[PDB]
DNA sequence: CCGACGTCGCATCAGC
DNA sequence: GCTGATGCGA
DNA sequence: GTCGG
């Protein structure tokens, strides 16, 4: 990492916009530029060097300019001291707690992991788990971990019904050797962009994971988006394995590349790409691309036999997944 | 100088 | 209940 | 916060 300190900074600053200041395009602001400077293979020596990359403006070039020739930024010391922004940074690192109850916890006073602990009662559901689970979910996932539960999945799956397909995507499709959480695309030809012929789809999935102790906790549920929780057996006499955050998406079989597009991400690699579409003339989204009539209304679904149709209709070059780490 | 910024699923709540 | 908006998440 | 028209 040539620049990893600038793009720390950043991302801290990202994390501010969004938790403290609630401003979701000054989050993404900050994120698209610490992605370009991520993959800018130079060490950065001043702030009009980066103010050349897209996204990369002239308050980020001051930024730089400072973190580079001090090693520090003050408007982050400072943030880093704001009491009220300390808590409400800590408390949206429960997932189901977002900005807004963040801030209305700390009115409440509730403040610290302790406090959060002592009132179980004012949390729904998705917080509840994420408190339970609060240092499982920031460790991460070896690759090798991934491929086990890989295993899991893709063979439980088999045995529901020989016709579903999952695919795991997320950074380990991008070839990542170790992951967040993990992410599976499923499909069945029963479930299409035409009629959907058989129901509970996803929830037969869900049950068989949960009947094999894979599943263990439900984050959200509805027909074709699972957010929950599950773990990998361990052997006699070892430590349990970390629960891990699991997200499963059903998508239209005929959709699937639209489909795989959008999980593969990365998140920024989407919003990028989707923008770039815009400026093409197209919407993107996990189903479909379509044309964007001047009058702004999207037309009508065009073919889509591979990935790289997407690509080709905005005029990019085709991009495998280990090159959509943005 | 300023409107737009990717797109959408599930949970929750307010008004009717 | 239904609908639409908001929060939080992918 | 940045960008494009
Ligand atoms: N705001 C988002 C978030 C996610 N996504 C898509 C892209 C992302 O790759 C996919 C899975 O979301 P996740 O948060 O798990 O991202 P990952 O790419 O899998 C990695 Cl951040 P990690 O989960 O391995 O840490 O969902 C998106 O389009 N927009
Ligand atoms: N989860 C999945 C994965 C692949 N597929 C289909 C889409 C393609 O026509 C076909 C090609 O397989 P693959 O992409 O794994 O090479 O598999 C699916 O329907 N559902
Ligand atoms: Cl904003
Ligand atoms: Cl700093
Ligand atoms: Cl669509
Ligand atoms: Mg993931
Ligand atoms: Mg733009
Ligand atoms: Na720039
Ligand atoms: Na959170
Ligand atoms: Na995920």
């Amino acid at each position: 990492t040539l620049n990893g300190g600038i793009t720390d900074m950043l991302t801290e600053l990202a994390n501010f916009e969004k938790n403290v200041s609630q401003a979701i395009h000054k989050y993404n602001a900050y994120r698209k530029a610490a992605s370009v400077i991520a993959k800018y293979p130079h060490k950065i020596k001043s702030g009009a060097e980066a103010k050349k990359l897209p996204g990369v403006g002239t308050k980020i070039a001051e930024k730089i300019d400072e973190f580079l020739a001090t090693g520090k930024l003050r408007k982050l010391e400072k943030i880093r001291q704001d009491d009220t922004s300390s808590s409400i940074n800590f408390l949206t690192r429960v997932s189901g707690i977002g900005p807004s109850a963040a801030r209305k916890f700390v009115d409440e006073g509730i403040k610290t992991l302790e406090d959060l602990r002592k009132n179980e009662d004012k949390l729904n559901h998705h917080q509840r788990i994420g408190l339970k689970y609060f240092g499982d979910f920031e460790k991460r996932i070896p690759r090798e971990e991934m491929l086990q539960m890989q295993d899991i999945v893709l063979n439980e799956v088999k045995k529901v019904d020989s016709e579903y397909i999952a695919t795991v995507c997320g950074s380990f499709r991008r070839g990542a050797e170790s992951s967040g959480d993990m992410d599976v695309l499923l499909t069945h030809p029963s479930f299409t962009s035409e009629s959907t012929k058989q129901p509970k789809l996803l929830h037969q999935v869900v049950e068989q994971l949960q009947k094999v102790h894979f599943i263990t906790d439900t984050l959200s549920k509805g027909e074709t988006k699972f957010m929950g929780v599950c773990q990998l057996p361990s052997k006699n006499d070892e430590k349990e394995y970390p629960h891990r955050r699991i997200d499963i998406r059903l998508i239209p079989k005929d959709q699937y590349y639209c489909g795989v597009l959008y999980f593969t991400g990365s998140d920024i690699f989407n919003k990028n790409m989707r923008a770039h579409a815009l400026e093409k003339g197209f919407t993107i989204n996990e189903y479909t691309i379509r044309p964007l009539g001047v009058t702004g209304v999207a037309g009508e679904p065009l073919p889509v036999d591979s990935e790289k149709d997407i690509f080709d209709y905005i005029q990019w070059k085709y991009r495998e997944p280990k090159d959509r780490s943005e």
